[PDB]
C-alpha cells in the first residue's frame, strides 16, 4: 500500500480529479467514444488508474507519480488539437498540477 510519504501526492491527485476541467481524464479514454487513439498513443494514463496505483503501493516515489501525470497532459496534447474542448482541458490541467507540486518542490 501507498507509503505515508507520499500523502501529498494523494492530496494533489485528489485535488486534480475534483477540478472542473479534469473531467477529460477521469478514466481511461474510452473507445466508446473515439476511434484510433491508442494506435497513436502508446502509453495512456489517467486519473483513476494513478489513483489505483498509488493507492496500491505502486509509486515508490513521487517522481514516478508526477511523470503519469505529466503523461496524461502529453498524450492530451499528442492527440488533440489545442481549441477543442479536451485540449483546452489539458492544458488547464497541466497548469493546475505544475502549480501544486511546485509548493513542494
Ligand atoms: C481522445 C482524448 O484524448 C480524450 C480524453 C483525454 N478524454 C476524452 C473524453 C471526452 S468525453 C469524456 N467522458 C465523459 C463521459 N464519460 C466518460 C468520460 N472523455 C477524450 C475523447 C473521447 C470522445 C471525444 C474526446
Ligand atoms: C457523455 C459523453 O460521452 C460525452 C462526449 C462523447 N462528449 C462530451 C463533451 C465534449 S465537450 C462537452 N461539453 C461542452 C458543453 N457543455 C459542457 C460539456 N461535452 C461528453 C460529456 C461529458 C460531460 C459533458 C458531456
Amino acid at each position: 500500500s501507498m507509503h505515508s510519504d507520499l500523502t501529498f501526492c494523494e492530496i494533489i491527485l485528489m485535488e486534480m480529479e475534483s477540478h472542473d476541467a479534469a473531467w477529460p481524464f477521469l478514466e481511461p479514454v474510452n473507445p466508446r467514444l473515439v476511434s484510433g487513439y491508442r494506435r497513436i498513443i502508446k502509453n495512456p494514463m489517467d486519473f483513476s488508474t494513478m489513483r489505483h496505483r498509488l493507492s496500491r503501493g505502486g509509486y515508490t516515489s513521487s517522481e514516478e507519480f508526477a511523470a503519469d501525470a505529466l503523461l496524461v497532459f502529453d498524450n492530451c496534447q499528442t492527440f488533440n488539437e489545442d481549441d477543442s474542448e479536451v485540449g483546452k482541458a489539458g492544458h488547464i490541467m497541466r497548469r493546475f498540477f505544475e502549480s501544486r507540486w511546485e509548493e513542494f518542490y
